């Protein structure tokens, strides 16, 4: 491949983390306009297919069209990286949008399905499977009351092989077909997906539940649900008969995704009371998946800045002739040295990037490089340690200030990490019961992570 990503695109801010990488807004150098790029690391993601296959898929996706599926516009790919560029969307994920309105119903619901339909419908004809279809990849276009859906992260699952890591795997057993674990899968799995999505949209519950990923997955391969939660009750008959056909166990039985569009469901919801027991379900939910996965990139990025604080350390020891001080110059070679070693971040895509960023460090801090290093660390780990306390500041719903133990059991529980492990950390912590605070909260999750 000759062309270069940083040659056309320049970095402007974190949007987010996305299956296989992270997401960050980009800007073209010449016409100025703005993209969401995801950047694919090599060593961390393994392919699944060959370059030949990979860039023949990429070829069709960049042509595909349809309004409930993002926009692909560029992809390059360098030693380490791949660089897929795309449509950038700043409505946000649907279900936060759904927690945030006061009033929700099937008609809600029906138009959302019925976008997400158009578009797994439109991706089958043209012989693409999402696989990994879940609520997080439900993005909405804009900030606005008429905002489509947009579908995300459509055809990378057949290329890259899913993460074994938990910070990854969140929230991903609920949607995930019987027959994808069971390795031999077809179109319909996406099918099964939406009806899960369905499924929660409508009660606010997973149909298949469980206080750890493989108790939930134990109940998709097992495929029993049922609509006995006092919620249905207010839920119409051909929405249930919809959900029914949908998340049918054997895949050459279930309904396809454009069978599923002419659903006398679809069509009579749109051309109805509100389900307020659902909003209440959606919401902790969702502030309990934020919760769970903020806990684990929180863990995440304490490691992560533990190992890169020694290895910048031993950079500018090396570096240095013994006072301690070191250059402008020096620092930028030292921290672009770190990079070199440990692999380019998402957040800075060439050397301008890095010399800005020992810039606004050097604004705080021959200057002394212990102090530069500890400033620089704690802004790696900035939007880690304040998304922890925005989560559960969201998920402590009535501003208790503290979360029950049967609450961090449920997200302790949907974060992989065993009873009897975070049981005795508490214990360590607060010796003298029942509840935590934000404090006690934040220094369980540091002693699970070795601190
Ligand atoms: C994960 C977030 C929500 C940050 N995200 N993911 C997004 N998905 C994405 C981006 C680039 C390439 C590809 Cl293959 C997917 C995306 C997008 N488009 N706009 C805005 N936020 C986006
Ligand atoms: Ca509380």
């Amino acid at each position: 491949s000759t062309a270069i990503f940083s040659d056309r695109y320049k970095g402007q801010r974190v949007l987010g983390k996305g299956s296989f990488g992270e997401v960050i807004l980009c800007k073209d150098k010449i016409t100025g306009q703005e993209c969401a790029v995801k950047v694919i690391s090599k060593r961390q993601v393994k392919q699944k297919t060959d370059k030949e296959s990979l860039l023949r898929e990429v070829q069709l996706l960049k042509q595909l069209d349809h309004p409930n599926i993002m926009k692909l516009y560029e992809f390059f790919e360098d030693k380490g990286y791949f660089y897929l560029v795309g449509e950038v969307y700043t409505g946000g994920e649907l279900f936060d949008e759904i927690i945030s309105r006061k009033r929700f119903s099937e008609v809600d619901a029906a138009r959302i399905i019925r976008q997400v339909l158009s578009g797994i419908t439109y991706m089958h004809k043209n012989k693409i499977v999402h696989r990994d279809l879940k609520p997080e990849n439900l993005l909405l276009e804009s900030k606005s009351k008429d905002a489509n859906i947009r579908i995300i992260d459509f055809g990378l699952s057949t290329h890259f092989e899913a993460s074994k890591k938990m910070k990854d795997k969140i929230g991903t057993a609920y949607y995930i077909a019987p027959e994808v674990l069971h390795g031999t899968y077809d179109e319909k799995c996406d099918v099964w997906s939406t009806g899960v999505i369905l499924y929660i949209l409508l009660s606010g519950c997973p149909p298949f539940n469980g206080a750890n990923e493989y108790d939930i997955l134990k109940k998709v391969e097992k495929g029993k649900y049922t609509f006995e939660l006092p919620q249905w009750k207010k839920v119409s008959e051909s929405a249930k008969d919809l959900i029914r056909k949908m998340l049918t166990y054997v895949p050459s039985m279930r309904i396809s995704a454009r069978d599923a569009l002419d659903h006398e469901w679809i069509q009579t919801y749109t051309k109805v009371p509100s389900l307020d027991n659902a909003i209440l379900n959606i919401r902790q939910f969702q502030g309990t998946q934020k919760l769970a996965q903020a806990a684990l990139l929180y863990m995440g990025s304490k490691l992560t800045s533990q190992d890169e604080t020694k290895e910048l350390t031993a950079i500018f020891h090396k570096m240095d002739n013994g006072d301690g001080q070191l250059d402008r110059a020096e620092l930028i070679e030292g921290y672009k040295e770190l990079m070199r070693m440990k692999g380019q971040d998402a957040s800075m895509l060439d050397a301008s990037a890095v010399e800005h960023e020992v810039d606004q460090v050097l604004d705080a801090v021959y200057i002394e490089y212990s102090e530069f290093v500890t400033v620089a660390m704690d802004r790696k780990t900035l939007l880690s340690r304040e998304r922890l306390e925005r989560a559960f500041r969201m998920f402590d719903s009535d501003n208790s200030g503290k979360i029950s133990s049967t609450e961090l059991a449920t997200i302790f529980g949907v974060s992989d990490v065993d009873s009897e492990t975070w049981k005795s950390v508490l214990s360590e912590v607060d010796k003298n019961d029942g509840e935590v605070d934000f404090d006690e909260f934040q220094q369980m999750l540091l002693k699970l992570c070795g601190n």
